[PDB]
DNA sequence: ACGA
């Protein structure tokens, strides 16, 4: 009954503190959740750099194409809905770096629109691909970014999401693995 | 030493 959601924010910046999330993004089996969102602050140069997003006025850019944006509480209500209704089973978060950056960041924006307890509700754990993947490759590989894995074993939300799943089912972790780099949401 |  259990299902993995592989989830993936594109940010304003690193400061897990302030930064706006630009694009949330989901897959769990063949199900996909993907929004963009207008942020509330600046894009830094640094994020623009990797992600090629960047914001013209009030015009969300992918490289030199408009996206179409969400406004931020529905966007993060579809997410919720998404958990509560679209998995076929009963959600478990997986993201790579997730404890240190994007649950604190998810947390946060989910508070300021009034649904952290509702999505709490939904979804309880989160699995951290990170520090697994440093478990499960200790003392063999070097790096451990998702650029990285995805190249040696195999920055958009939709494909990143993708491709970490994909990690996930090559690396076919055991449970016990698993728990030891699950979190409470 | 990862994330945007
Ligand atoms: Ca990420």
């Amino acid at each position: 009954e259990e299902t993995l959601v592989f989830f993936d924010l594109e940010t304003t910046g690193l400061d897990t503190s302030r930064c706006d999330i630009v694009q949330l993004s989901a897959i769990s089996g063949t199900q996909v959740f993907s929004v963009y969102l207008l942020p509330r602050c600046c894009i830094t140069e640094g994020a623009s750099q990797v992600t090629g997003l960047w914001v013209d006025g009030s015009t969300l850019m992918l490289r030199e194409r408009p996206v179409q944006t969400v406004p931020h509480q529905q966007a993060l209500t579809g997410f919720i809905r998404f958990l509560q209704n679209q998995t076929f089973g009963r959600p478990i978060l997986v993201g790579h770096n997730s404890r240190r950056f994007d649950w604190p960041i998810l947390r946060r924006v989910l508070e300021e629109f009034g649904l952290l307890q509702e999505f709490r509700s939904c979804v309880s754990e989160c699995v951290d691909t990170l520090s697994l993947s440093r478990e499960m490759f200790r003392n063999a590989l070097q790096k451990f970014s998702q650029p990285f894995l995805v190249q040696h074993f195999l920055h958009d939300a939709s494909e990143d999401v993708r491709t970490l799943q994909e990690l996930y089912r090559v690396w076919r972790p055991s449970l016990e693995l698993r728990d030891n780099h699950t979190f409470r949401l």
